[PDB]
């Protein structure tokens, strides 16, 4: 017997994994809650030790998604927290049709639906950005950002079905899961690695602006309790939420506890010298990876997984992006990280289970 | 019969004349309170119709001092907000001691003593900067700053006397007082009346960087209501402590308000176009305001109080003066102004009180 029932999309992201922790405490809002994990691959070790109900999905198939989910007739709550690895407009939004034409007609007791995106609605995508700080009533610009096709269908399907929603875009996120393909910490602590191994210094590779301008970001678990409070608290309910730790950092400050949390020799921004690329700088080490892996007995990941350079060189070629919290703060929600801290701490996390040396 | 008693030396001040409203308001931690003001000026007629006590002292005359505070016995709790009108760390230093040394001997239920200085400590003196975001522990740059020696005097004094202390670094003022020596708000005011007045646009004077950086600023009543939570919370005890809005903005986004506000045109930055004083602008324009001032009936106000021109040109040539709160918010204080609004709600508050025109 349960207060409330989550189906996490994309259970093994970087953001899914922490709401797999944060929805099983007994004081979050709304618990106790039953927890059902999506993803596509099989689910790794780390995650079978977590009470959550796992349903390996490919939630692009939608005869696959039907008979998996339709049975799941007690959910009250969604968290979508997925994409599909590109920008595609269309097979992203495949993936959230296909989650809520399963779910909708099956579960009588679902309340709310939240659907994450993130800052890329106010400049634009990867493959003439706003003016910042941003903030969530700026229109959106003439691009096909696959976030305006998930938005349209969480309102048609939403209003339609007398269903509450929320829209949160996070800044760039702090976390620790190594299935991720946007996890910027584990990134860094993997290059750190590398360097540590081939005894070289923490060398940084990104742009002039991108060391000395500010940046902000959201650290998993609170993304995770920003969702949950808008899922349960109506004050919250139907509006678009930006999500940050509520600070400002540089990633010059950054790059000096990097250092030092690896015990390497650091290299900051030389004046005149230009951005090289990271996934060029790492593009054959595979097999190094591989045996730092063995070496240190981690949790087996290959390079390409738990690391993503080409988005650590987007960071660092990035500046004027900062999101504002007002909204939320004015709706009543007060949670905050400080950003330098919470780097250190996903940097812990990620020793802790594993997924990256010790020391 | 009261709760606590205040001294708020520099009741006219931009914070002073908040604590004067924060602190009589019912709801307010420590309450009820008694406020003694003390200012240098008659009482102006604004502030003769506030429960305040006014006592009028230089408090930069030792005897002078010593007279008229020496009899206030019941006091609980000082807050200096004062500084002289300039950098001499030695007359700023005398204000200090002797308002400590007029009370402590004659206050046998004295408590805490709240010390407001400055951003400044950071970056140096208006007459080599730390990197920011600034943060408490930010070590003293090797300056003649007269904030350096107001604590020196703040430890000393209190401790051998067994009082407790706080220190309070408040960003740029976002305030309403019309006696000040640096209001930005009511400069800004002022100028935007005059274009107004002589049919021109409300044109940008300032620095390329000024106008694009992120930039950050504190409202008044949260400068009071910090310092109040100082001076009540025990866990915020003998604490360094910055205090602004939370939240980041930019001179651009603020300059448009303000054209708003007054019903005139702007005229931004303009690429390539060079800072020019605004204090040059407008260094004859007394006789101009002597007559807006007499037409709308306004509270007489000389140019030289209203405005301080100069500051705007300082704050109109400076970037990456960013303050953290992550201090305070982790000691529990979660008190926060969205700057945007904070800034119309000052230019509101000073149309409310007549300092400047309406509509
Ligand atoms: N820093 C960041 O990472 C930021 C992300 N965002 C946004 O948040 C949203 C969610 O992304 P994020 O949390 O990064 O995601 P991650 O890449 O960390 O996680 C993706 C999750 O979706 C699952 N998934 C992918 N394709 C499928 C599929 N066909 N079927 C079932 N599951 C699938 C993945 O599992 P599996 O591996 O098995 O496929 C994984 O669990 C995105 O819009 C992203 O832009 C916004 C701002 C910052
Ligand atoms: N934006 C800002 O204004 C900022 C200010 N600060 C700092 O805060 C501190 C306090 O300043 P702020 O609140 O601006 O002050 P203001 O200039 O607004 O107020 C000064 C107050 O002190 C009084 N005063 C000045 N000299 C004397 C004297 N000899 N005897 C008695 N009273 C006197 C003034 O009254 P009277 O007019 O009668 O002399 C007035 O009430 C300063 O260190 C300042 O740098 C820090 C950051 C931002």
């Amino acid at each position: 017997s349960y207060k409330s029932v989550a189906l996490v999309v994309g259970v093994t992201g970087i953001v899914g994994s922490s709401l797999a922790e944060v929805l099983k405490l007994p004081d979050t809002p709304g618990g106790p809650w039953k927890v059902y994990g999506v993803a596509r691959r099989p689910c790794p070790v780390w995650l079978a030790k977590k009470p959550v109900e796992y349903i390996q999905c490919d939630v692009s198939d939608n005869q696959e998604t039907i008979s998996k989910l339709s049975p799941l007739k007690d959910i009250t709550h969604i968290f979508y927290v997925s994409w599909i690895g590109s920008e595609d407009c269309q097979t992203n939004a495949t993936m959230f049709k296909n989650i809520l034409n399963s779910v909708i007609p099956n579960a009588s007791n679902l309340q709310h639906v939240c659907l994450q995106t993130g800052i890329k609605h106010y400049f634009g995508i990867f493959e003439v950005p706003h003016d910042s700080p941003f903030t969530e009533d700026l229109p959106r610009l003439n691009v096909p950002n696959f976030y305006h096709d998930l938005e349209d269908i969480l309102y048609e399907e939403t209003g339609k079905n007398n269903l509450t929603w929320s829209v949160h875009r996070p800044a760039l996120v702090f976390g620790f899961s190594p299935c991720s393909m946007m996890n910027i910490v584990s990134t860094l602590c993997v290059y750190a690695t590398i360097c540590k191994h081939e005894n070289k210094a923490l060398v940084y590779p990104g742009s002039k602006n991108s060391w000395n301008c500010y940046a902000d970001a959201v650290d998993a678990d609170l993304v995770a309790e920003h969702e949950i409070w808008a899922a349960v608290d109506p004050k919250a309910k139907n509006q678009v939420l930006n999500c940050n730790n509520g600070d400002v950092f540089k990633w010059k400050h950054i790059w000096k506890k990097l250092a030092e949390e690896f015990g390497i020799e650091m290299v900051g921004y030389v004046e005149g010298k230009e951005q090289v690329s990271l996934a060029e700088l790492m593009k054959d080490k595979d097999q190094v990876w591989d045996e730092i892996v063995k070496k240190n007995n981690l949790v087996p990941t290959k390079l390409k997984e738990i690391a993503a350079f080409w988005f650590a060189d987007i960071a660092f070629c990035s500046e004027n992006l900062i999101s504002s919290m007002n909204k939320s703060k004015e709706l009543g929600f007060l949670g905050f990280r400080n950003s330098m801290k919470s780097f250190v701490s996903c940097i812990d996390k990620m020793r802790d289970y594993r997924f990256i040396p010790a020391s």
